[PDB]
């Protein structure tokens, strides 16, 4: 009645008062564990996917140098054909110019132009830049561009520049050639350090496309440069330390090694206890 | 003698009944906690690789438009140089061709010539390709392909306009350029989604080589497009639910709180019994 | 007082006595699923990645052909500008040449040119190569690489013709164009296969920029070709059999199936006992 419920939610109470402590042990061993492998140097890490269904809009610092910025647009799946190559038009897109000091030899002070990039990944959202170079002494005709994750990041950034030099530390730099047209389908890698810090790196496939051009001659000394931005898939890459990665994999280890050692503790008492009695029964 | 063989056989037998019980247990937990995250949208996904001794053929889906494909060939880690280039011959490989509405935007219908690739990774094949197109008023030479993974499935398909459409879903097209021969090796990446569909994406490593053109100057008005495909490595990658990908981790958590939630009960009733006690001792 | 000291120090080193036991259980348990796995042919294989502060230098075996090495360096994140192309010069670098039979048609022998890659990823440390050729009737014109883990070993091998022929067997290999400079990052991943042996392949990734050759039209029979060597990151892919690869997931396993396995027997033990003592309450 009355008394068998009590009894039973006072058993109850205390299998919930026992599993907690059990839960608060674990916890604790597990965070001894994380604390140790946070101080380890170049360990283990795992891999993981998530899909999004839009994107962060990412920062494309473009190093164009003597080259103008002839044209930038956002399309989606096409780009429409060309009205006049190499003729001034349609620039209405997000960007911003930042001076910075090289972080690598600080002799040379570059000058970068960030671009807004696309987000929808899911409508195949293009962003589509034409550059004109008048002429260059110089060979092997290219422009350097980085990949940083986020364009807001770098609009509210307190310094914008330590920010670009950062940005230059990642392994995220790639060059675009003059005279094609060159298709970017970049992905995300997130890593997360021990120190709790991400750091975020760019991986790009490439499809190069020869441009004719039909101007005049006497208009073929400038050289034009073509470059598209997109997302190739709605996957982000992110890689952890495995331990953390996956804290049920640890908390199940922890917890059979815990049983392990209960069930050890009664089969020594049980031993000792089988042991009294035969001394006790052999004499 | 046989009594007690019988009483251990018994013992045994139920051993074996409550050892399936508890499995059963643990398995409707299992398919509770997967019918939960099977309704969860973007999941932790977890990755893996497996090898193949031989791949299935896979579909390649170009669309010249006005080019003319001149040869297709099968060869073994090698091409033999041409013969004549530019001039047709040697057209001997599986093909199809299919119209179909582009699903983006309903104005344009896609003419694709579908190609069977390559099987065997371990040898070396490789499919060449040489297309040929006289003239062009528009700039930026290309042909643009895609990749799908099975031309059987594509062969038998009941409709063969929708599959072409779910094909162009995918995040598999890229393209190559006249003028210039492309190597592409290949990856396939198999993605299974929550309600049990796999999803098929291909990713790409291109070499370009520039085409030395000695024909006539009077010939040189048509371009040139040489592509190949080939497999880079064996190993198919597979992303899957990172719960639903390793069970066996999650049986083993399970087990372990199962376990844990005896140890409980059982430290439950002994202090109860400890309290009880220590009551009549007092009292 | 000495009695319970030495009582609490039996029980103490009785119940490491019992772990050692359990932990030898297990881990022959372990030693005997690892053996059976082992055996299997194309296993599903889990991915790691591991930094690194210096990379071991790889091996680039290069195939000119009939073209001249014209110049080998080593750069930081940067290639001053070239002081004549086409010129011979400032050849200083680690290179050796190594002749073999090519193990799928045995009718070609194979001159390679191994150089020895960079180190310092952290660095952007670069190795930039100029080739020339004369003159070619052949069209295609490329110079096919190849890539290995360690030049070291290589300088120490004892054959150093099978061990070629195994490099060449490996999916690492790509050609780069003349006219252009190709910028390669390359990625190493490293497969452990059941028999113990390490597989070694590489992914890259390239960035192909025109080169304008202000040489005199005279000189502009000859090609150029231009390369460039570098680390993408300091992450090095790890792919292994996915029980080898995660011990600590079978020990759990294991644990959680001998605890239930006791557990089992308890209860078994005990449903004994209650129909025998309901057996003898009845009768
Ligand atoms: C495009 O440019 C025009 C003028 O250059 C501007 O008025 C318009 O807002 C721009 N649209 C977008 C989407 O950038
Ligand atoms: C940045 O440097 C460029 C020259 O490279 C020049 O426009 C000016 O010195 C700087 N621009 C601004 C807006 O500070
Ligand atoms: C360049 O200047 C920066 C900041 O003053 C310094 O940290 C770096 O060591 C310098 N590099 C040299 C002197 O090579
Ligand atoms: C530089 O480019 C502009 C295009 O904005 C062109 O009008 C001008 O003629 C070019 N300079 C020379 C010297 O041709
Ligand atoms: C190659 O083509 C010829 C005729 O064009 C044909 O008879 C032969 O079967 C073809 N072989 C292959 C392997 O496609
Ligand atoms: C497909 O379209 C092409 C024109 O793009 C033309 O051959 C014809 O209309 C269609 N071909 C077939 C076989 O239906
Ligand atoms: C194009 O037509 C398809 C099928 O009729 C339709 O689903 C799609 O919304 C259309 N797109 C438009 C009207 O932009
Ligand atoms: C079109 O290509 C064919 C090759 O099949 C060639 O004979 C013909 O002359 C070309 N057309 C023109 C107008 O040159
Ligand atoms: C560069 O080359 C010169 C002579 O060609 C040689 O003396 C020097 O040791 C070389 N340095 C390096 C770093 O290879
Ligand atoms: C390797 O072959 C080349 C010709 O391809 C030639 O130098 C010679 O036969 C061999 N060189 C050496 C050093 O054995
Ligand atoms: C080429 O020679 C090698 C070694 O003698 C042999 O293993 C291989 O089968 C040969 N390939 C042929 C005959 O096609
Ligand atoms: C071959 O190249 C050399 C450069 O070392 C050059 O001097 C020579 O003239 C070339 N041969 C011919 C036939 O031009």
């Amino acid at each position: 009645f009355s008394k068998a419920c009590l009894k039973n939610v006072f058993s109850v109470l205390l299998i919930f008062i026992y599993l907690l402590l059990m839960a608060v042990a674990v916890f604790l061993v597990y965070r001894t564990i994380t604390d140790f492998r946070e101080k380890l140097k170049h360990p283990v890490m795992s891999v993981s996917y998530k899909e999004v269904d839009r994107y962060d809009a990412p920062g494309i610092a473009l190093y164009p140098g003597q080259a103008q910025l002839l044209s930038c647009k956002h399309h989606y799946e096409v780009i429409p054909p060309l009205t006049s190559p190499g003729q001034p038009g349609d620039m209405n897109c997000t960007t911003q110019r930042i001076n910075y000091t090289d972080p690598f030899s600080n002799q040379t002070v570059k000058s970068a132009l960030i671009v807004q990039g696309p987000r929808e990944v899911k409508k195949r959202e293009l962003v589509f830049l034409q550059f004109r170079l008048n002429k260059s002494s110089e060979d092997f005709s290219a422009i350097d561009y980085l990949l940083f994750s986020s364009f807001q990041e770098f609009l509210q950034s307190p310094n914008r520049v330590g920010f670009m030099q950062a940005c230059e530390s990642a392994y995220s730099s790639w060059k675009f050639s003059g005279g094609f047209r060159t298709w970017v389908k970049m992905s995300l890698v997130k890593t997360k350090e021990e120190d709790g810090r991400e750091a975020v790196e760019f991986r790009q496939e490439t499809s190069v496309v020869n441009y004719i051009d039909q101007r005049p001659a006497a208009k073929k000394s400038a050289q034009l440069f073509f470059v598209v931005f997109e997302w190739k898939d709605p996957f982000i890459q992110k890689v952890q330390d495995i331990v953390t990665a996956n804290p049920w994999n640890t908390i199940a280890l922890l917890c059979g090694a815990f049983l392990a050692l209960f069930k050890a503790a009664e089969f020594a008492k049980l031993s000792i206890k089988w042991m009294i009695k035969i001394r006790k029964r052999y004499l």
